[PDB]
């Protein structure tokens, strides 16, 4: 039943992994934990193996460990990072102290693609299509990503793409929706559509759309493009101080995006106009965007699947270290690899 493990001292720690994984080599350390590239001798795939850092050091670490494992076990979609394997060298709950995750090693991210390469329109369509397809799936599980940016988009050779998080793929601020920088505290899923808009603009032009030096500059750059809030939007702002400030602003009109994205496909410009709207209620959804004529060559309504509902009820629970550890052990033990 149980595999044979082998011991190895790497970044600065012991790696104990099943002997099916060969030729470990470090590719990234820090707040994620710690990650090695490896060859999965069973499947002939290159994989990434992540050893979680200090997984059960405190209540908060332990709950984070649980959260990450639960999320990754749920995602079963071609355009979202998934779990190939999860294991521990421990034989029982009493000795359970280390957790390793195994995912595909896609060989790069969209940062590396963006300015080593000037993208054709067909290839922009393909990249954004795959983002939106993965996002439809994530949103259907009632999950919001909140941090979509090029370094969270893994890409291989053929520019097949997966949405990532937890380090498994310069400034994050550049892709954030305005309402996050205003500390809104209720978010629509379409915060993620704003970020897609920013990413798409950049694939088209080869430049960051809103390269703010800080959150205030970032907002200034955004308003110059989309204009200052209209009355219809102002009706939905409950914060007195935010209304006051916005009202102090000298009004500016929406720019016509055709004048900004010069020479882009007219359909891409249209789609951009529908993503980069200040009012989150009026942004196109991932589902609706898939059907936009810009993606006519890739869209198939019968092959854009949705997710099973994801039980987030644990986020509201306050438990002990050993309880979060036990729940995590349960999830390791119940793991079933994909085909
Ligand atoms: C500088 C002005 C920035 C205004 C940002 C406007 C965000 C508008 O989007 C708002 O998002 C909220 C939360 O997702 C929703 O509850 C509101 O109904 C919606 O209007």
């Amino acid at each position: 039943e149980r595999p044979t493990f082998y011991r190895q001292e790497l970044n600065k720690t012991i790696w104990e992994v099943p002997e099916r994984y060969q030729n470990l080599s470090p590719v990234g350390s820090g707040a994620y934990g710690s990650v090695c590239a490896a060859f999965d001798t069973k499947t002939g795939l290159r994989v990434a193996v992540k050893k979680l850092s200090r997984p059960f050091q405190s209540i908060i670490h332990a709950k984070r460990t649980y959260r990450e494992l639960r999320l990754l076990k749920h995602m079963k979609h071609e355009n979202v990072i998934g779990l190939l394997d999860v294991f521990t060298p421990a034989r029982s709950l009493e000795e359970f102290n280390d957790v390793y995750l195994v995912t595909h090693l896609m060989g790069a991210d969209l940062n590396n693609i963006v300015k080593c390469q000037k993208l054709t329109d067909d290839h922009v369509q393909f990249l954004i299509y795959q983002i939106l397809r993965g996002l439809k799936y994530i949103h259907s599980a009632d999950i919001i990503h909140r941090d979509l940016k090029p370094s969270n988009l893994a890409v291989n050779e053929d520019c097949e793409l997966k949405i990532c998080d937890f380090g498994l793929a310069v400034a994050t601020r550049w892709y954030r929706a305005p309402e996050i920088m205003l500390n809104w505290m209720h978010y629509n899923q379409t915060v993620d559509i704003w970020s897609v808009g920013c990413i798409m603009a950049e694939l088209l032009t080869g430049r960051t759309l809103f390269p703010g030096t800080d959150h205030i500059d970032q907002l200034k750059l955004i308003l110059r493009l989309v204009g200052t809030p209209g009355a219809e939007l102002l009706k939905k702002i409950s914060s007195e101080s935010a209304r006051n400030y916005i009202q102090s602003l000298t009004q500016m009109p929406k720019m016509n995006f055709a004048n900004v994205f010069i020479g882009a496909n007219p359909l891409a410009v249209d789609l951009l106009e529908k993503m980069l709207v200040l009012d989150s209620d009026k942004r196109i959804t991932a589902a609706q965007a898939l059907a936009h004529a810009y993606f006519a060559q890739y869209h198939d309504p019968d092959d854009e699947p949705v997710a099973d509902p994801y039980d987030q009820s644990f986020e509201s629970r306050d438990l002990l270290i050993d309880e979060w550890k036990s729940l995590t052990y349960d999830e390791v033990i119940s793991f079933v690899p994909p085909p």
